[PDB]
């Protein structure tokens, strides 16, 4: 123990110096001290012991990261290892030496790498030093998951917010105010109403999803909903979340900015995954500027009152309170994880 300890292969785009490797030899990880590395063979190891070495780093502290329900900021590098420890004693390969999430996901699931993931302890260790213990390997990969995406897609698309409908829609009638407003819908809200083809393809819209909604693109109001109960068209699921995920995402960039130009002291990566979704899911309702569409969830926001912005989101009627009351729930749920505070 450490097991398959120079099997599978590492990812690192630090390849150090510039003969002779079966001797130890001892860098210093450049960004970071300490970040103090042990390469023996071709591959690199991290020991920490409690007692004061020269070639050891000092142990580090374990992250306050759930490993069940946390993720990691997405714009982060990490570094993934896989090991033993005991007594304040650590031995640890370095799999992944800061790499992106994406990277580590792709690098982890080499078969290769199986027999030493399996066998050992997974951790990563966190640009800010500190680490996350994983009980197994696939609950780092699902951690993983988690964090590459800025929105939770499944919450968003589900009936309780943004709902999912594959079938070509047009969610108002003649009666109506939005009438002449609502475009042709799919998935969960996608409105062709303003859009073209091309318009979708720059946003990266696969064209065989794009040449199928041929006819209903710029279609509003009377054409629009003629269009629905004339020539209605269904997507596959696999097609319509494809396209709606595009602008979640797309929309959730927009929100993304705004905070982080607000220089609040944190950025949006670092909120909780359903924080997050939730302050995305106001903003595709509402609008996206959410300092005058929805001030007073902005207000607790940018103040870091989490028990605050549960408030603000239950405190707005707009008509639409249901949903602000979901999305305030999964505030609260942040809270209640201990994702926030």
């Amino acid at each position: 123990v450490p097991a398959f300890l120079f099997s599978g292969s590492t990812l690192s785009s630090y390849r150090p110096n510039f003969i002779t490797i079966a001797l130890p030899h001892y860098v210093n990880l450049p960004g970071r001290s300490n970040f103090k590395l042990m390469y023996i063979m071709g591959f690199p190891i991290d020991t920490e012991m409690e007692k004061d070495s020269e070639y050891s780093n000092k142990i580090r502290q374990e992250s306050k990261i759930s490993k069940t329900e946390g993720t990691v900021c997405y714009e982060q590098k990490i570094t993934v290892e896989t090991g033993q420890e005991k007594d304040g004693v650590k031995v640890y390969r370095v799999m992944v030496l800061e790499g992106t999430i994406a990277e580590s996901i792709e690098h982890l699931d080499k078969k290769e790498n199986e027999d030493i993931l399996n066998n050992n302890r997974n951790r990563i260790v966190l640009a800010d030093n500190t680490v996350i213990n994983f009980d197994n390997i696939s609950q780092l990969k699902e951690f993983l998951r988690r964090s590459v995406n800025i929105v939770d897609h499944d919450i968003f698309s589900s009936n309780g917010f943004e709902g999912f409908n594959p079938t070509s829609h047009f969610p108002s009638n003649p009666s109506s105010d939005y009438f002449n407003s609502t475009g042709v819908t799919f998935g969960s809200g996608v409105d062709l109403g303003q859009r073209s083809k091309q318009d979708l393809l720059n946003d990266g819209v696969p064209q065989y999803i794009a040449d199928r909604l041929d006819g209903y693109y710029m279609l509003r109001g009377k054409e629009a909903y003629d269009k629905v109960r004339t020539a209605p068209l269904t997507l596959s699921d696999n097609e319509a979340h494809l396209l709606s995920n595009i602008y979640i995402d797309k929309f959730s960039h927009k929100i993304e900015g705004l905070f982080n130009d607000a220089n609040i002291g944190l950025r949006f990566c670092d909120l909780p995954l359903r924080t997050r979704t939730a302050l995305v899911s106001i903003g595709y309702q509402k609008g996206f500027k959410l300092s005058r569409t929805a001030p007073t969830v902005w207000n607790k926001v940018i103040a870091k009152d989490w028990n605050g912005l549960v408030n603000a989101f239950n405190n707005i009627v707009d008509g639409m309170s249901d949903r602000r009351k979901r999305e305030g729930a999964l505030v609260q749920k942040d809270i209640d994880s201990g994702l926030l505070k």
